[PDB]
């Protein structure tokens, strides 16, 4: 006798043809018509916000099967949607003792998408793991999308705060990035990329509220070292590392205040915890009336506003908490007055704390390393109790050709970097807005003016005094959350060894 | 020879503003014993307080007119202009001042101290109907070079009269930084920013998150023949033509509702009025409950909202009116309820009007050309009195491989194009959300599944029912305003013959 096993297989694979006559099965979306009319379908986010009309009668809810635990005549399903999860209970004493229904439910693979008809109620002791403290008691359950393939790893493992406690399964970065579409379902990763969207929104709205316009400038360039080359119709072209030339040309056109949110591309063969070959740059360029520090304080206000808005309200607080659950770090700290140090002051601080050793002969040409900048971050965290500060007045020889120098001390420039947790997030400067000084500085840097003619020519019919800055988006998010690797805040990271997915 | 003393007046450099009233001045020297500097936009908005005393205003010299003891400067900022008057009688009869002011090149940036008064008959050109009587005027940035063309010529509406004023597209784009100072071009790009803002805020208010996905690909997202190639550290890469694959992977990851505003790159060798090799795509992808038409109506409401917000009073109507002054065109029109045609109906309309000759069994095989789209637009404008409409139910064989076909009538698909002034602006569809059907369709289109495996694998652990769409930003703006060429709505256009600026 083997027809018993084939009948069981029929049960596991059961396709429901009428959801009015049946209580379980795989269903086509077209067949989901209850009493020839539309179903009022809820998602778990609506349920969470309403509860933490849904309690009067049976409701319909869709979600992904996060977990199923079979326990004889009971089965417990965790449904998941975004950051929200809810326990649903199948108890076949309440389902006409249909053993086939239980068998079919127990066989459902994790991550399958189901529509459940059931009644909500609040248990005595609610499940700690679900942030919805109600449970659905299942009357019907239909699967509209069945998981077709064994998962590359378990979400229970991918969600775990990483530990050495015996029996811990780590999912390593390579496996996660290789199966990114599964990795992104962890609660922390979903929350990270909502926070990324939030930073974009806050940035744009702050600038728009201050009378900026958004611009979009080309990434295919006729001229750029550390740039990807392309064949552009038998011309040789390059990918933009920055929209720097075009945003200045817009200021020279009278646009006054511009920003861009757009990809940039870097071809350095660098494999580190923080370098990406492709990332999103937030770029600002704007005029000033008489002092470029007018703009510096503006950019400072911008970041303080970003910090304030990320740390405020229910939604952002929950997103940050959810990240922290898997990746704990102390909350980001900033002051009402942002500390500003000159480069010379920062050097002298590092020498005073015994982190740096230079002759006075060498202090002019010294180019601060990235580790040294982290040491400054530690010093300033200890003395000023902040994770955010500003360095100004870098030596001119260490900054790009378009940086305006001080006319009293030409060796010193009107430049600035902002730091979060000891790492640079923003770089910018007052720009040379005199076409003749600009030509002089381009020759001073041994650059080819013929490859910059269009840019140079935008200064030849007057130029407003202006300044600007460029910001790494993924890096700001990484440093705000204290995450250990830039690949955690870029959706599909690009690095010299990763072109896929 | 007393001409040297006269040239010393023309090239005069002021050295103390307090004790003087004119001259070129470096920005540091601008210390009036601080200065309250106004721009013409602030003045326009306050007047249409500043009138109790003298004020300072900065601007570009758009026009300069001199005779006898009177001098007229039209000062410009963005789309605002104001007439300033130099009368020697109120300036101790200085003639050196008159000579120096009258020698200033057009486009020079000046700081003026003056008194604002409302004249009896204000100038027709200036939209600020107040005049500034010049108590002092200094020049902080002097035009260094003759302009490639006159802004008076570039601003004028084009007549086809022989010998008429006409600034060529070629010249404009080669000198984009001057071209962008015309009132209409400034207004065009403020309006492009407005579209981005309205689009993002509509989606955000509807619970979307913004995503950023890579433009460097290991494999061509679309057909490889129209993709730019690049060397990515010994690998063969391509520039993205669309973020299609990645936004679907995000939906497959549970993001539920996503949009991206980002560049795309396409390598077709076409030189037309509407094709660009690089442009900005507005991309949307989202789930639905039971019927993909839920999403279509949502996309429709999004566009109606954009039109509503563009067409309202205030800032936008001024921007649009300034564009229409040089490039006239009937207001964009749309109905309270958007007309929806099936593809078969649209074709039969074209047949009924004699534009097409097709037997019944040939209609689904016919691929509507861009010219035929415009003819259909004229028919629909005459019959439905609108510039905006929707076509659904395109034939499956004429749509991309990820388009879900109608199961009952497979030659037909659940797909849609939106149209503005008869031209396609939005394209999208219900997506195949079953990994096995997806593989079947990939084989049906003779595509290489190994080149899509990451994308394909994102469907193997369940897939929500979802749809999406792609929208060209520059093209929406062009069709809204009725402009004749896509190069008018891209800041630094890229086409097969233009890589510079």
């Amino acid at each position: 006798r083997e027809n018993l096993k084939n009948e069981a297989t029929k049960v596991l694979e059961h396709v429901c043809e009428d959801i009015n006559k049946e209580s379980y099965g795989f269903v086509k979306i077209s067949k989901m018509k209850e009493n020839e009319k539309e179903i009022r379908l809820f998602n778990l986010e609506e349920i969470y916000h309403s509860l933490m009309h849904l309690l009067q009668s049976d409701i319909w809810v869709r979600g992904r099967i996060h977990d199923i635990r079979s326990k004889g005549s009971l089965a417990f399903i965790i449904l998941r949607h975004k950051l929200y999860s809810m326990q649903c209970i199948l108890d076949i004493k309440h389902n006409d003792n249909d053993k086939n229904m239980m068998k079919w439910v127990s066989n459902l693979p994790l991550e399958s998408i189901v529509d459940i008809k059931g009644k909500l109620s609040k248990p005595e002791v609610p499940i700690d793991s679900t942030n919805i403290k109600y449970e659905a008691h299942i009357r019907k359950i239909f699967c509209i999308s069945k998981t077709a393939k064994e998962l590359p790893f378990l979400l229970k493992d991918a969600n775990m705060k990483e530990t050495n406690e015996e029996g811990s399964i780590k999912v390593n970065q390579d496996n996660r990035l290789n199966n990114r579409c599964v990795d992104l379902r962890t609660y922390a990763n979903y929350s990270i990329f909502c926070l990324q969207s939030q930073i974009c929104t806050i940035f744009k709205n702050f600038l728009l509220e201050n009378n900026f316009i958004e611009i979009h400038t080309p990434k295919l360039l006729g001229e750029s070292a550390n740039a990807f080359q392309i064949n552009y119709f038998n011309q040789k072209g390059f990918l933009a590392q920055s929209p720097q030339l075009y945003k200045q040309m817009c200021i020279n056109s009278g646009f006054d205040r511009v920003f861009e949110v757009a990809p940039v591309f870097r071809a350095e063969n660098s494999n580190t915890y923080r370098h990406l070959c492709e990332y999103v740059s937030l770029d600002v360029e704007m005029t000033y009336k008489y002092d470029y520090l007018e703009n510096v304080h503006f950019y400072d206000s911008m970041f303080k506003h970003i910090f304030t808005e990320l740390s405020k309200g229910g939604k952002n607080e929950m997103l940050i908490k959810t990240v922290k659950g898997q990746y704990p770090c102390e909350d980001f700290q900033w002051l009402e007055e942002t500390p500003i140090f000159t480069y010379e002051e920062a050097i002298k601080m590092l020498i005073q704390h015994g982190k740096l050793h230079l002759k006075e002969e060498e202090i002019l040409a010294y180019d601060m390393s990235t580790d040294m900048e982290k040491e400054l971050g530690k010093i300033v965290k200890a003395s000023h109790h902040t994770d955010y500060y500003i360095i100004i007045n870098f030596p001119s020889a260490l900054r790009p050709f378009y940086t305006m120098y001080k006319e009293d001390e030409p060796a010193i420039s009107n430049s600035y970097d902002f730091f979060m947790r000891g790492e640079e997030i923003l770089s910018g400067s007052q720009r040379i807005s005199d076409v003749n000084l600009l030509l002089e500085n381009i020759k001073r840097f041994n650059l080819d003016a013929n490859k910059l003619n269009f840019y140079i020519d935008s200064f030849a019919y007057s130029s407003y005094p202006h300044s600007g800055c460029g910001i790494g988006l993924e890096r700001v998010l990484m440093l705000f959350l204290g995450l250990n690797n830039i690949r955690k805040t870029s959706l599909f990271p690009r690095d010299p060894k990763r072109l896929i997915p």
